């Protein structure tokens, strides 16, 4: 039906915009799943064929795919897309690169200071991409079966700029992202530091005292033997044996974390395997029949069924019995294997499967293992260099990853290692982290790189605590988005061009992104101007009325406008009619919120669906009427904030309320904001006085702008312009 | 040399002079074709201004009023009138802001910060409009001088500056629309009153004469070579100058020594963006600060 | 030739294409029937309207099933086909490798408008004689992007007048016209004078053209063709012989504002040289920096 053969090729028209292309020397084509591809079942589509003696052409709504017979070459296999996004980059040639690809992601940010190259994704400004399937075939139950009989196997995506549908159909082909568990979406604490049981528990209790919520307790490699390992074994990098001086009763320690409602993960460095000094070695040496008198190591070999079984049952098994919830797979030792399968892919695939025996919807934490490895969340980007350049790369890196379906990157918030101390960098990084897929604080082995908020001065500490509480207020919104990724193939973090594919400005704001469906984020990733005592970012406001999510400062779209914020504030925006649910009790240890705040932005209708473990709740705003209903009844108490004011507090059940009488306006006003920006600025008092007096006295908006245009401080002009623009 | 001549024409006396160097002649044809033609145009303009200059001379001698006045003589209570050292009133009808700094080579234009008192002002040469009160950086090519007239200004010009006549046989009355106005031309042996009241222009004189009067109302010559005292209704006629934003924007981008990609983007975005405030927002993103201020002057005149 | 085109019905009938599926006649210059349809049914009607020759503007790569560069197939076959229209006809197309001088004229394409691009171009042009490609037509004043500078446009036109071909061209900007009256009176007049000079030089150029064709001598020669044993002949990259009677040293850098003059270091071979325009004399052999106003170009002739 949707399968055509010609010469030694097979073409499957999976959708009008997706064509599998195979070559076979043997006349046998591959039906089995691959490391990448999990499903080729798609509903029948319409297309046309022009088949001649020596040529075939397959025509869809969006592509002409041509094959002239013989071996696949740039001349024998090519395609024209039925778009005009470019004058002459509308042709795919087999084995050739074309321009327009919007990129995807890469294995890691290990040792990266700022930007690094990315792999291609499936999204292109010019409307097509090819995704080579170079992976091994799988058995029915998901084991490596060997080499595909399709010796060339490609997917041609020709979705134009319908990026969302491209990603949806990629997830249909490669398997949806599984559901995260709610616990993964809260704050994680991590540090490469030789904590004892006592010192780690004291820190967790200090987080509680300081009003910082946490969901995960990471224990880095100093949980296991390091310096005690005799040198004949090699290093202490790999370990499976508790340091009993630091953790004299591991099961008790983990029970203590469990009693604090924390999930626990240990660092695993797998590459040196199970050597003869290890606590599990006698059991593993028995199972794998090793020579114990010659201290024969169980060398790491994830190609080997018996090794994997010993690793899961006899090495992880006892640690999981002590209470370890999930595994931080920390692989930095290369891509070499006899099978030709990346050991990182084998670890992620097999550990993610094994993790589901411990807990429902369990996770791992591991580096990116290529297309399809979004099936094994979470992503771990690794050893970023602590720099402004690294932070400036990170928003772009994160949204761009959605172009290959890898939507759960966990970055070391505040960066991993080396680089330079700057409290303002640490605070900006946490701001981004809170509005990123996962908020995991982590640092390398320095005495000087703790991400503890109280490491910093009173201003930085308070702002960090505020943002860390905000992350937990956002867990309902994150969890709902998580269920949407798993069920409908929509990323939490989208580049602007997913929503605005035809706006040139949607390609010109690398670090700006949609965060779920209700929020638009423009993180500040550059050090402040000391003259203004504010940092800035150029923001593109799409057509419509926008508000600062925090302040209610208004912006009339469509405009590109430099926006300025103190180091303690982040640019996050919501449209007229936006509805955002918040946990009213972020510090309370509840499996699901007892109380939701409904934050409503006035000036249009809107709608929000809060998806939960065992409910759906619909919030509707239609002609000033706010209505909450749910699929199931519950004791939940709902609070409504309309623009500035709390309207209803702690109201139970379903309900409908008229907000047409109430104040739609936010307090945010030009005069107050002007005074604040002049007051903090490190500029002459004569300039502050003159600006305040003139902008108060001059009434016409165009003459207020003419007054600021004469200011010799170009950045002060831009800061004052933002206020006048918001105040027009 | 050209900027200095522009000032000299709008100064009490226009005397070209140089020291003994073989290289310092002020002869216009000492300079290239562009400079030569602009100098000749300004030198002809000086003779066109002689009626206005001679009248102000008789006013200095009879009423103790200077031809050239600091801004604070007319605006003693405005702080901006003390902050524009080189800006002045030139008789009663004209306000001059000479450019006295070398051009920005990236713009191919010089500039001066002009204070526009409350009122509607027009560039005397181009009719480019400005809504006072504002302080505004204005940009001109080296061949153009910032000289302004209010709505209702009336300036007499000798129609025949090259003809050797003890008094002009022909006067052009140049009228700036949008308000009432009055000019009294004092001469050796006459006084002529030009009045503009609810769109009625009337010329009278204490004595009759063979003088022929030309009238220019904003852009357009209405009456050529009309003798004797008369009245004409200008309410029917086009009040608007041709000056327009689109033409001026194209010229400023076209002369500028900037990237063609920047010229293309500015022309496209200022053509496409309809709302004035969003046109200003667009120019506020431009990395060239003086280019912003030049485009801002055009957007401010075009508001 | 796609289904919307005026010639499509005739081409679709000739090549047996499925018109209800809007099957294109895809570019295939390896294919005898495609070429015949291209020349007879696509170019043919346009030539009957009066088109004299074809500007082949190929920027789509070197892929063909034969392994032959499509640019080479286009230049070869279109040059041959052009001779049916007019005696000694031309094309205008990019260089297709050694031997493609048989298909004049060269078309260098989408240069960036810059002092850098001008400063490379005389060297590029004379160096091309070393593979026999003696008829490069550059976009005079540059093609695209880059920066406005009326002096750059004027220096570029001075060079073009003393280049194999003088073709004014620009990209799609409202701002990049090469019309002389785009510029101020001084620049406009100089441009008009240089454009007149190109036509004054056609007898010289046409005579040198017949010499290229009959005797294998380039119009534009690197200095080392005449002076192979003079080290200075390898050290003046933008200096060249322009036919047998003139030596050109184009100025390719912005003037020194203090002098109001541009300059180039000229090597004068042994003998007495004169500025072709002014008669200013120079005793060779010497290396001398020479200075010209933006309206004047260094071109020299020997006594006799
Ligand atoms: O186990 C120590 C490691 O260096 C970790 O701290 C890194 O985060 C791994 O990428
Ligand atoms: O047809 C438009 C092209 O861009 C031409 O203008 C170039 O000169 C080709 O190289």
């Amino acid at each position: 039906n949707n399968i055509i053969k010609f010469d030694k090729a097979r073409f499957t028209v999976l959708t009008e915009h997706l064509i599998r292309i195979e070559y076979s020397e043997t006349g046998e084509f591959e039906e089995r799943m691959t490391q990448m591809v999990q499903n080729r079942e798609f509903s029948e589509v319409n297309f046309d064929i022009i088949e001649k003696e020596e040529t075939i052409e397959i025509i869809t709504s969006t592509v002409h795919l041509y094959y002239n017979g013989g071996e696949f070459t740039n001349a024998s296999l090519f395609a024209d897309v039925k778009f005009n996004f470019s004058v002459y980059s509308n042709r795919w040639y087999f084995g050739e690169k074309s321009d327009g690809n919007l990129k995807g992601t890469t294995r890691t940010l290990d040792m990266i200071d700022g930007e690094c190259p990315l792999e291609d994704g499936i999204m292109s400004k010019n409307g097509f991409a090819v995704l080579a399937d170079k992976g091994k075939v799988l058995t029915e139950v998901g084991d490596i079966a060997g080499n595909s009989v399709s010796t060339i196997d490609l997917y041609l995506f020709a979705y134009g700029r319908d990026y969302r549908q491209a990603l949806k159909d990629f997830y249909q082909l490669t398997g949806n992202t599984p559901k995260l568990p709610r616990f993964a979406l809260g704050n994680w604490w991590s540090r490469y530091y030789d904590y004892s049981d006592k010192s780690y528990l004291a820190l967790m209790d200090k987080f509680t005292d300081k009003k910082v919520p946490l969901s995960v307790s990471v224990i880095d490699m100093d949980w296991h033997k390091v310096s005690e390992v005799p040198s004949r074994f090699g290093s202490g990098w790999t370990g499976y044996s508790w340091n009993k001086k630091l953790f004299p009763n591991p099961e008790n320690f983990i029970d203590e974390l469990h009693q604090r409602k924390l999930k626990v993960t240990l660092n695993d460095h797998p590459a040196d395997g199970i050597r003869a000094f290890e606590d599990p070695y006698p059991q593993v040496a028995q199972t794998l029949d090793l020579n114990t008198e010659l201290e024969e190591a169980a060398k790491f070999d994830f190609d080997n069924l018996k090794f994997r079984k010993a690793y899961f049952e006899e090495v992880h098994g006892p640690l999981e019995k002590e209470g370890v919830d999930f595994w931080w797979i920390d692989w930095q030792q290369g891509a070499i294997s006899k099978s030709g399968v990346d050991p990182l892919w084998l670890l992620n695939h097999y550990q993610y499967q094994n993790a589901q025996k411990k807990h429902k919807n369990n996770i791992i934490l591991s580096r990116y293992a290529g297309p399809g490895s979004h099936r094994y969340p979470l992503g771990f980007s690794g050893d970023s260099v602590i720099s402004w350049a690294s932070l400036d790369f990170q928003p772009y890196f994160t949204s761009t990853a959605s172009n290959i379906g890898y939507t759960w990157w966990s970055h070391d918030i505040g960066g991993h290692m080396q680089g330079y101390k700057d409290a303002e960098l640490s605070l900006r990084w946490l701001q981004f982290g809170v509005f990123s897929p996962i908020n995991r604080l982590h640092s390398s082995k320095s005495e000087f790189t703790s991400k503890e908020p109280w490491h910093f001065d009173a201003v930085i500490e308070q702002s960090m605590i505020d943002f860390l509480q905000l992350r937990h207020q956002l867990i309902p919104y994150l969890y709902s988005a998580n269920l949407i990724t798993a069920s409908e193939g929509r990323a939490l973090v989208e580049p602007l061009y997913y929503e605005y594919p035809m706006e040139e400005e949607a390609y010109q704001h690398r670090n700006q992104y949609l965060f779920g469906e209700q929020l638009m984020v423009a993180p500040i990733t550059e050090k402040m101007n000391s003259l203004l005592q504010m940092g800035s970012v150029e923001v593109w406001f799409p057509e419509g009325t926008w508000y600062d999510f925090f302040s209610g400062q208004p912006y009339d779209g469509k405009v590109s406008l430099k926006v300025y914020r103190e180091i303690t504030e982040m640019p996050v925006f919501a449209k007229a009619g936006a509805i955002i649910p918040l946990d009213k009790n972020p510090l309370k240890k509840e499996e699901i919120p007892s109380e939701i705040i409904w934050k409503i932005f006035p000036g249009a209708d809107g709608e929000y669906l809060l998806l939960e473990e065992d409910n759906e709740t619909k919030a509707e705003f239609v002609n000033g009427i706010f209505t909450v209903t749910s699929k199931k009844e519950s004791s939940r108490k709902h609070t409504i904030i309309y623009g500035e004011h709390e309207i209803v507090s702690a109201k139970r059940g379903e309900f409908s309320i008229d907000l047409n009488g109430k104040e739609e306006n936010f307090d945010w006003n030009f005069s107050t904001a002007l005074f604040r920006r002049l007051d903090i600025a490190e500029i002459s008092y004569e300039q502050k006085d003159e600006i305040l007096q003139q902008l108060s006295l001059i009434e016409e908006h165009e003459k207020q702008v003419a007054f600021i245009k004469t200011n010799e401080n170009q950045e002060l002009q831009n800061s004052l312009f933002e206020l006048l623009y918001s105040g027009k």
